[PDB]
């Protein structure tokens, strides 16, 4: 088995079936012709490798998905135009009406909204658990439970889950476990091994690394994934990933754990430094000894993250002031960039959730979130102090 | 109003703005940075006009939805991954349980998956009506009739309704019109123009030209795609199109006039060759005035378009021999591309449908479909015409 | 039938030639090649491509699939045996020129070029040892006298940027082939849709592929097409060594794209020109107007004979000189100011302060570049848009 | 004065001018209009600051071309086509007939052929010399010397200059001193803090780090770099760099530090194994302690780079069963990507030498040159290993 960042750069191509190129063509085409008309009959009737049409399938798209099955260490992968792409397409297919679903206490504002503006109102049915929290969940089991949902850390507060236990209870009652694995990459976590049927990212964030593309990939059996693809995918989201940014993010993976290896020391020294601060009421870091899932953290988690979560004495108050100072951090949601940003969840990425909503699903009204970046180090340092002090 | 060859190069454009580029500058960015936090919020909120993140709105893809938005005398656009993807976020956004959707007859096979194993497994109600016979559309509406979704010519035997017909009955009893627009392009037909409330397109064919990409577009009023682009590709299909593509989209629309006309001289021609070969049983043309509707596409059409679909007197056998003995057209599924193709749509783009269901929608087997692309009209005879021999 | 030996029309092999999908994996469009560098299964493999025995790739400044198929179908287009794609039209130029001139020889040149290859020539080449002429290209009678031992290369624009003067491309050649000189044209205004300068015997033809044949102004590019022999040594001196102009494979693709509606592209360009340059001779404020679709153009049977259709371009004069030619520019609300022609956006602008800047005043007097020259570009959007937009402005030039 | 990481993400863009972009649009335009045509004859006269032929300059260009210029400590700086573009469109801006040219002992190839039968065919004299030896560069000026030209570390074989002793001597007859700086990066060595004039790139190796572009850079002082932008560039090559090229050189710019930390830890590794195997006659990297000019190397690089040459005592044959049996590196020329490449510069990047220019400019038969890319270094080592085997 070669190493993680040998795949990342190699898995599934070999210059040598593709005129010597030793970066793949780019396939930007909507569809591929046939030798014959029996040959596409058999395409279409599913009994046969090959090509026929780009929203179903493509050479470009197919690398990328075999490159991200390879590091999540499952069977299949699949391309989206979008981390929402992977997420409906994947539950539009799994669900139907009568159906339950689990869901984790929090979770990204547009998953949210899909869930309970969305497929919750054709009739499939929703209920929220603590997903680190086993003896709950295994209360919350009814023989209506088809699919159990979650990130891990949740955005934006880093709530773990015990996938591991999550999907021995799964594998029991027979429902499927889908974890959104956006904030930790496979690089860092891989709920696969960990018992997932699923995975999800959106690979607009890390995997992709520089914020020029938005996509998606799921990854998980090739008999999930092919529902998937020919259900969600092709008949229920048309969510079809461009050849060109699919080329994109895999440029992004080569430097994938390089990439992550970084914005996780840069996390760590700001992190260990607003520990310090008198201004900072709390922090949500995982790699802080102080983490209330610390232990839970390091057995599923290889490196604590990118991401911060905290807030200042003063509430929103003090949380606008920190934010409008902040001169090398940029004023943004998204995550996972070379450049490092700052928001503020409860009136931007969940300002879906109604007021009341974000308070018992935990999101504070003074929480800002941070994306910490490639930059060096000392200038976010520098950066971050100012803002603090101006925050007063 | 400026002409429709100048608003297809220009609308919604003025170079002065970015810094005098003729081409617009392309936004591939996921996301965008706010001057302060509040102006960010006030994005969120809809209060202040802006950008945040691509999924929801982005400059080039806002460009080219005005742009196609006044080509259709709509006014408003949305830009999506695929024209399943137009289809699916303006459906999942219209209709809940409970509702009933009017569907013409014959629909393209992903369309028809899509509403009877799709969003038609979540409780919403179909029922399929001849859309050209106004006594049973008007016969079929019920107070529950939320939507009436077809595609005119439809896609495989060119079928047609009168949209302004339809549209009478619609506005009757309260219904919402949705016309797939594909094949004409609105160079050809503005179903907004005869009271439709919104037009969906699979961009990937005429609107591109060039078969390079996936895309799809919904016109209609503000207020619709608003609900579409904030509910229905945001939350249920993500279905984001890349910025490289809606700029190669873009490039597409600037000869949109010109390649249309070339589509449809060379389409005209060939149909005219074929009606006198005595390999052929039927054929279906809008431009022939053996046509069945002729009058209704002389009508409605500006031109008669550039697809064809025939029978060949042998059945299924001869076709098969026909298509494998092209050698100018390909052998593939798509359309609207400068390349002519062809293929057999009862096992490719309606292999979806079982035999009883297309023999009850009008895909026999035996028919032939023909994308007449931009060749050289005497080459393209050729080719047919030995097919034609070989048919036998 | 009438056989098989029968060339595809001009708009079928500008869509398929050089490419079958069933060799990529049945992709109806060609894949992208956006690779630097190219692998070998063996070492001698390797060897034998750097020394070329071994057909294939090795490195895209060299050589690419993407570059090469562009290469193969504008060399059919232009009916050449082989192509070569750069990164500009000056590109093109330079790395011809460079290739085919050493210090002594003579190069003689057209007596209008466009500004950048004026520049190249005396501010650049011309220092390097190598002799220029100008002779009037038009006048086979001057062509020959002066004709030297010295002269290796035959080199102009036809139409010329900006004024329009044509060359006899066949008489021209005619008289390198006695004398035994490179002749090399300059087929950025007519593209091969229009006119064939190989055809009519020329050696080399290069183009700003910029320009028409990208047609949306969105890509630099550069072609040169000729006999293999010229275009390999080009190829592999010129582009290789003397400027590494190397063409990306994504903009190669995207002029391929722009290439596949070229025949429907120039019609419209030309049909709106000839009207739009109707429209003008008839209008009270113009001195001059060269269009070559006029009688009144001064080489109009030599146009006639050589370009299938009259071109996109007009050159005219406003009665106030550059006076007037500043408020008729500057009133225009559909036409932009720039330079640049060829794009399905309308166009003006003024060569004596844009495009030939580079020529002294002197130099542009001499060469046929007045001060009240104003060029259109004319582009694709409806005429009676076009129309309006100039006759407003024609009216608050008075 | 932000860390080099912070400028190679940031140097010269604020989102803020772009309406918030996060990543620069691109501008993939040939042309730029003017709200006047006096404003017009303005920018061609250089009065106005604004923009008008992507030949001359472009915005996306000019963000690179800033950062670079940063990076390096130079003034200003010029995107191209290729390297050669780069070095081309320097050298003939600088050189007229009778002016001579003092050059490295050895050079990459294209390099080279552009001197002696390029340039050095229209009366530019050339001479090469030693330049680590300050006596012998000393004794070789002359009243002609205009230009000294160099790489360090020198394709193939790793000699280096003295940059400053070099400087110092050029400065005694006001020559410009131009350094090929492709193997070190910005990141590794700045020749223009140590005096030279210009830096030269091929941006298409370990800039770019991707494989997938072709760019050259040049840096220097604004009047030097201005002339070769207006003649070398505008008039004497034509080397245009795309936008959509500088903006992927650009992505690859914001991981070069942490690339380039992965290169040269991984070759110090190969290094140190290949020195001690008994097929090894000869290695050539700098971070041996036996490297010949070690200290010289650690005065001007940071850190010893990706690049390592060595020979086989089997010789030719040797060396081609090397070559032949490595599975895991790729055979092929060109570095600096995140794939690792082996080859043979006698009969590929040097092939354009004569054998006896090879042996007069040290580049022997049996040499063979790695480019160590970002794989797992325990299956570099498993690759080199086995092949070590098969070449004995
Ligand atoms: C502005 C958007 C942010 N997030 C997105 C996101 C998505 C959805 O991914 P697309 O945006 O559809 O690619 C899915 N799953 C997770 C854990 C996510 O964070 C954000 O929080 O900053
Ligand atoms: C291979 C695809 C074909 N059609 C597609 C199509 C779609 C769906 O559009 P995307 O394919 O998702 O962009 C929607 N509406 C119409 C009238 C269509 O023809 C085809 O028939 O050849
Ligand atoms: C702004 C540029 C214009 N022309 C360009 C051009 C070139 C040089 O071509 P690149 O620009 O290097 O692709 C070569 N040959 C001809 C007959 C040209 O018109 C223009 O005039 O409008
Ligand atoms: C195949 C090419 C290789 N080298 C190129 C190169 C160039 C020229 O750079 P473009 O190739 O024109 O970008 C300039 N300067 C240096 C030190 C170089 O190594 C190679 O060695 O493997
Ligand atoms: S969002
Ligand atoms: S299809
Ligand atoms: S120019
Ligand atoms: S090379």
């Amino acid at each position: 088995l070669p190493g993680f960042a040998t795949r990342a750069i190699h898995h599934g191509y070999d210059p040598q079936d593709h005129g010597g190129a030793l970066v793949p063509p780019v396939y930007q085409t909507a569809t591929f012709t046939f030798p014959t008309v029996e040959y596409g009959a058999a395409c279409f009737a599913g009994e046969q490798a090959g090509h026929f049409y780009s929203r179903i399938s493509n050479p470009t798209l197919n690398l990328l998905e075999a490159r991200m099955a390879s590091l999540e260490g499952g069977e299949a992968g699949l391309a989206l135009a979008s981390g929402m792409g992977a997420i409906t397409s994947t539950l539009w297919t799994l669900l139907r009406p009568g159906d339950e679903v689990l869901l984790g206490n929090t979770l990204y504002g547009c998953t949210f909204a899909f869930l309970h503006h969305g497929i919750g109102e054709f009739g499939v049915k929703l209920r929220h658990v603590d997903m680190a929290d086993l003896q709950a969940l295994e209360a919350a089991m009814t023989p209506a439970t088809r699919v159990i949902y979650f990130e891990s850390p949740a955005n934006p507060n880093m709530h773990m889950a015990d996938i591991a236990g999550v999907a021995k209870i799964a594998r029991k009652h027979g429902a499927t476990v889908v974890v959104d694995n956006t904030y930790c990459t496979p690089y860092l976590q891989r709920p696969l091994e960990l018992g997932a049927d699923l995975v999800v990212h959106s690979a607009t964030k890390y995997l992709s690394g520089h914020g020029d593309i938005t996509a998606g990939i799921v990854v998980g059996s090739q008999a999930l994934v092919d529902r998937i693809r020919l259900q969600g995918l092709k008949d229920m989201t048309g969510a079809v990933l461009s050849p060109h940014d699919a080329a994109l993010l895999m440029r992004g993976i080569k430097t994938l754990n390089l990439r992550m290896d970084r914005h996780c020391a840069n996390a760590q020294v700001l992190a260990e430094f607003l520990a310090r601060q008198p201004q900072v009421e709390l922090i949500h870091y995982p790699g802080l000894a102080s983490f209330p899932q610390y232990t839970l953290a390091r057995q599923q988690m290889s490196q604590p993250g990118g991401m911060i979560a905290f807030e200042l004495k003063g509430g929103i108050g003090a949380g606008r002031r920190f934010m409008n100072a902040l001169q090398l951090f940029s004023r943004a949601v998204s995550l996972g960039d070379a450049e490092s940003l700052a928001q503020h969840p409860a009136s931007m990425t969940h300002s879906s959730y109604t007021p009341e909503e974000r308070a018992h699903y935990g999101i504070s009204e003074g929480l800002v979130r941070l994306s910490v970046g490639l930059e060096d180090i000392d200038d976010l340092l520098a950066d971050v102090q100012q803002a603090l002090k101006a925050s007063a």
